[PDB]
């Protein structure tokens, strides 16, 4: 149907909006912390501590399909990233401190991504 193609050009569209979105909040990972799953060769316990692993590889493979839907899917997905971070590790870690400093300057530019995919439709 041309509604079909319709959706899916606005799916097209947001998929744009959102891969420009994660590079934005990739750039505020310049130790490329959050890059790549987390190792499970090299921490062996990790699935008993976090259910749900995030990364931003992950992220991206999940884009590239058109696998977010709208944003918020999209942010949940961000928010796993940071908030897996910061129960795995204590604090005083340059783990932790590195997903303070993404989650802070992430924020800035969600908070437009919002207004545009509102904006846009």
């Amino acid at each position: 149907s041309m509604e079909q193609v319709a959706m899916e050009l606005r799916l097209t569209e947001l998929t744009r909006l959102l891969r420009s979105v994660l590079d934005q909040l990739q750039d505020k990972d310049p130790a490329r912390i959050f890059a790549q799953p987390v190792s499970l060769k090299e921490v062996p316990d990790y699935l008993d501590h976090i259910k749900h692993p995030m990364d931003f590889a992950t992220m991206r493979k999940r884009l590239e399909a058109q696998g977010y839907k709208n944003l918020h899917e999209f942010e949940e997905d961000f928010d796993l990233i940071i908030d897996n971070c910061m129960k795995y590790n204590a604090r005083d870690t340059v783990f932790y401190r590195a997903a303070v400093r993404l989650r802070d300057q992430g924020g800035v530019v969600l908070r437009q991504a919002r207004r545009e995919v509102d904006s846009i439709g």
